[PDB]
DNA sequence: CGAATTTCTAGACTCGAGATCAGCAGCTGCTAGGTCGAGTCTAGAG
DNA sequence: CTCTAGACTCGACCTAGCAGATCTCGAGTCTAGAAATTCG
């Protein structure tokens, strides 16, 4: 039996918000210890994965671990409407191809009820290789986005240099080209200011901006993003929410030869 | 010959931003005692009166009874251009000819003024009848705005029913059915954020969704809003124009067609 | 080598984006006395001049005054993605068509580089005839933005007749007409808000609004609107660019000839 | 600092013009119109 | 009186569509979402 009792239900507006655009449809899988998403783009670029664990939820039980296939548009439209100060009564009937929402009220006097339908799905399992990064870059939010929403207007494909010096993201197009840079931050104490870095041995690659672009729409979850990357491997950019768990992205780098043609 | 002075331009700026999207055309019946409109809807679905009286206006004067049917979307065009806190004194000729517009500003310092021309209309009189109602409900205007808005994103018929506890506001969209009760509190000493509800015989009727949400485009005129409905009979919706006067918002039950068979 | 030195970046930010929609190509002056700009429109009926003095500078030094081609629209987008309080070093180096941005946070911890190509063009030069003026205020910049965007609802041709006790902005159209009318008031301690008007000859003309939305756009620069107009002499309104120099705008009143047909 | 307000922007919708297409008739000769190059008139200087 | 250079005229010369249905496309309009602003 499926029952999750959420104080800050802001926290799933947020992860609804985040998921809304780049995933339609995914198999919500559910644990006796957690909550765990991993779907895929339709474009079968970009993968993401979500790990919300269940000690930081108030209320959880999950007697036998279950799969449901749900519409993303449906739970976005849905869950919006709710207000960003409520509390969440998420529970799922057996076997009953649908998912129960409850709103409650901070004053305790209006309540929500919403039923919706399952869809089923393919069930697919991609386990995820573990492997170092030679490049490790945490920075604040704000800033990552702001830089990817800019270069988004000049070009179309960012060279990611990871150089010792302080991370120099580059972009060109028929309309010039730019490139900013920034230094590794030591002074400041503050973790919404670190610009640490982690040097194994200089990188260089390229992603599409769009799908950065798509990547940044998480920042209210969290002030810090953290970055990841080596020698030809998919992308890992991190995103942590408070402490039940932690939200990360996979983009595929580009290959030098696209730039050929 | 007619003159009347409103300090407050605002109110009749918001009333025109609400009727503006539901009738086009209006003979506005004038009279000492103050200013009357009843106009009924385009698809003779839905009727709307509106009450002004002549003891709110600082100044107002009519020699004799007036009446002229007016364009109701250009004078929202033109009421979109003046300043939220502008004083009007409304003014028309004695003879039948345009529209006076004595638009002015709070610091006395610059004037502005428009005129409108009248054509004449058939003045289609339909007597309204006035019987009780078994349910009736007060209620905050702006949690019955949210409410229908977000029922909106379901379907197109919302079931009501006057509970015993409160209402139930549910309706079943084809991806879903949800259900929204409000808890009948009494015990709350100020009455503004307050329901309260006379039982007299349970009910049950359904309406269109479209016509709810443009009947909700007055919500800033008032906080409180009154509902009244019985068996078969139109549905009441009544804003209160602060002193000025009252709003009222008719519209018939959606009949229960013979699907079942 | 050309340098520039704008410590106020939100001044180029708007003189750019107030520019943007009415020229294309624009060749740019470069002098010891400072940078200058004149380009008549590309429906070539209006012009404009803008004065940009060295003087107000933080940093400026010119070996030999050159005569450049760049394009705006690019401009405009390129500086959109500039923040609103970096220190602007525009800078054209040699004999090389590419221009070079730098821009810098105010905490200098993102150094923002970018780069623009520009191309040659014909340098024409257009005599200004300077004479003097009948009809010459000097008037709040919000008060003339916010009466021409009312009036662009009215139609498409204002007439001012200057008035001994103000001005006569009225206008007519096929829904009607409206004569906005502002009294002359020269009773106020602060020149912010003064509306001093030299009156000499009887004047009156005609002119289009949609230029005059696109003459208004410069209104965040300044707040005291300069305009001046005298018998059948193009239209002058003048921007202060806060204390470094002047932005004029000119445009001839349209011949009421051409209205005949 | 949070929320309401206002403003802006971008995407969906509609309309008018331009292009394309599947088929026909059985014809290409005529009409409008634009260009262009050469003949020729005329004014000023020798 | 005659030679010569520029503008006007005339003749020559060329050339594009031939008929309806069907998309396609580009420009204009509206609205909803976003973002900036401001005030208590």
């Amino acid at each position: 039996m499926f029952e999750a009792r959420l104080v800050q239900g802001s926290i799933l507006k947020k992860v609804l918000e985040a998921l809304k655009d780049l995933i339609n449809e995914a198999c919500w899988d559910i644990s006796s210890s957690g909550v765990n998403l991993q779907s895929m783009d339709s474009s079968h670029v970009s993968l993401v994965q979500l790990t919300l664990r269940s000690e930081g939820f108030d209320t959880y039980r999950c007697d036998r671990n279950l799969a449901m296939g749900v519409n993303l548009t449906s739970m976005s439209k849905i869950l919006k409407c709710a207000g960003n100060e409520d509390i969440i009564t998420l529970r799922a009937e057996d076997n009953a191809d649908t998912l129960a929402l409850v709103f409650e009220a901070p004053n305790q006097e209006k309540v929500s009820d919403y039923e919706m339908k399952l869809m089923d799905l393919d069930v697919e399992q991609l386990g995820i290789p573990e492997q170092e990064y030679s490049c490790v870059v945490k920075m604040p939010s704000g800033e990552f986005a702001r830089i990817c929403r800019d270069l988004s207007h000049i070009g179309d494909a960012v060279v990611i240099s990871c150089a010792k010096d302080g991370v120099k993201f580059s972009a060109s197009g028929e309309l010039g080209n730019g490139n900013i840079k920034l230094s590794q931050t030591s002074n400041v104490d503050k973790e919404e200011e670190a610009v640490t870095i982690e040097m194994n041995e200089p990188v260089q690659l390229t992603f599409a901006l769009r799908y950065l672009n798509f990547f940044t729409k998480a920042t209210p979850l969290s002030s810090t993003v953290t970055l990841s990357m080596s020698a030809d491997v998919p992308l890992v950019v991190e995103y942590k929410i408070a402490d039940m768990g932690h939200l990360k992205y996979y983009l595929a780098p580009k290959i030098e030869d696209e730039e050929g043609s």
